[PDB]
DNA sequence: TGTAATTAACCTTTTAGGTTATAACT
DNA sequence: AGTTATAACCTAAAAGGTTAATTACA
């Protein structure tokens, strides 16, 4: 019978939700999600397996939204491709020494004139050596 | 003898101060700034021929940082020789519609792979075929 | 005239860019 | 040992977009 921390005008009570997303302008429904839920309020409170459930989806959604632009795999691709590493890779396209593992995990969308660059340089490799 | 609006607790009193100021990691004082300052706090009022004269400083200052990196003259220049329009290079390049207006004026900072993109296409134009 | 092109405030989301941890590999 | 990749966490900036106010310019 536990009040809710929040508005403490309603009662956390276990059911379930759908939880709508969105990312980058796409937007899903994450369904059925398990959790106790505020008959008041917005307030949920979710167990370890429930979080980790819900992270899984989300972190699965705005990697399928940024595989629609760019796919992970071409990515590293032409990385290995110009004998790059990912922090030589970000330090000539940008983005910091993380930025690479990021894209290539699929949870961060690369700027467009960094995917087009990557798109030229997969066809004409030897133009690396111009901008480098 | 206006009170602080702010801390309620000193004078705003009229003199100088020079103004450290931060853009994209490179620090400057901006000079014997007039104004109403706080004795007590950080509080600052500037009158309208004040705030313009700062507001002008900080902008000249963000330019010629930008400007460091990138020459707004460079950018219009490939951009008009791809025959390109703001909203074009923008569709291309990314940043949404205004983004080369931004970065030809020298407010904001392209993407170092924007950069580098225009680079190989102000050699290499007729590259642009295979990505547009 | 009035239509496209650009500059401008101004707003929210997302990456840039970096610190520190962890772990695998060389 | 240092090298590579992944991961979470930060702040500061640009991405991306809406609206308005302007400047070329048919
Ligand atoms: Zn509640
Ligand atoms: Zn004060």
């Amino acid at each position: 019978h536990m009040k809710c921390p929040v508005c403490h005008q309603g009662e956390m009570v276990s059911g379930i939700k759908d939880i709508p997303y969105t990312f980058r302008g796409r937007k899903t429904v994450l369904k059925g999600i398990h959790g106790l839920y505020c008959v008041h309020c917005e307030e949920s409170i979710m167990n370890k397996e429930e979080s980790d459930a819900f992270m899984a989806q989300v972190k699965a959604f705005r990697a399928s939204v940024n595989a629609e632009t760019v796919a992970p795999e071409f990515i590293v691709k032409v990385r290995k491709k110009l004998s790059l590493t990912q922090k030589e890779a970000s330090e000539i396209f940008g983005g910091g020494v993380n930025a690479f593992s990021r894209y290539e995990k699929g949870n961060a969308q690369p700027h467009p004139s960094t995917i087009k660059l990557l798109r030229v340089l997969d066809k004409h490799p030897e133009l690396l050596n111009e901008i480098r």
